[PDB]
């Protein structure tokens, strides 16, 4: 019975766990984003036709 | 009759002796349901989930 009690403790922390990654990992899909996003700006800054305005 | 007299009183004393028994199980039980309970409670906190208030 306190092993039964344990292994249902235990499967709550590793939902909680899961949980936490997976909200660790949105905020990091969001950055992903962000980056690729600045990544396609640098490209365009990097062309020959703009100037200092641009 | 010396004997069946003592016999009488000896089943008495053993009968009370169970009584007691029973009573300290029963207080013994209450007392394994608490342990296991705070077993559970320190399983929980030791999940790295939480924060310094739970």
């Amino acid at each position: 019975n306190v092993q039964s009690r344990g292994l249902d403790v235990a499967v709550r922390n590793a939902n909680d766990g899961i949980s936490i990654a997976q909200t660790a990992e949105g905020a990091m899909n969001e950055t992903t984003n962000i980056l690729q996003r600045m990544r396609d700006l640098s490209l365009q800054s990097a062309n020959g036709s703009n100037s200092k305005s641009e």
